[PDB]
């Protein structure tokens, strides 16, 4: 323990995986997330003129299963941001932001005890 503290990417996976398909689970509510907002598809153009750091769990899982997180938090940092985007894009009354904060309480559960167990 008189170390440098590394996560190797299985460690990462293997203990945060299970979170984001804890998510990946709620439907319909992470179908809004399961993708990278595309705006014009979508019919929503001024998308990119408000959100200027796009995530979604698809682009989380991909960094998972390559390696691209170093740290447990950079993890929970993006799936953070994913959920504070759709709350500032969307409205409070749209299914979208209802969905996301029932994702955001899912995650909340699943987060804090393996951060705990992650050390
Ligand atoms: C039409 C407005 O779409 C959006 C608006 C905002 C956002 C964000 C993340 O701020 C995302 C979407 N995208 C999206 C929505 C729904 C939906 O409302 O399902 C009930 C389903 C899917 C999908 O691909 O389901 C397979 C994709």
């Amino acid at each position: 323990s008189m170390r440098k503290k590394i996560f190797k990417p299985e460690e990462l996976r293997q203990a945060l995986m299970p979170t984001l398909e804890a998510l990946y689970r709620q439907d319909p509510e992470s179908l809004p997330f399961r993708q990278p907002v595309d705006p014009q598809l979508l019919g929503i153009p001024d998308y990119f003129d408000i959100v200027k750091n796009p995530m979604d769990l698809s682009t989380i899982k991909r960094k998972l299963d390559t390696g691209q997180y170093q740290e447990p938090w950079q993890y929970v940092d993006d799936v953070w941001l994913m959920f504070n985007n759709a709350w500032l894009y969307n409205r409070k009354t749209s299914r979208v932001y209802k969905f996301c904060s029932k994702l955001a309480e899912v995650f909340e559960q699943e987060i804090d005890p393996v951060m705990q167990s992650l050390g």
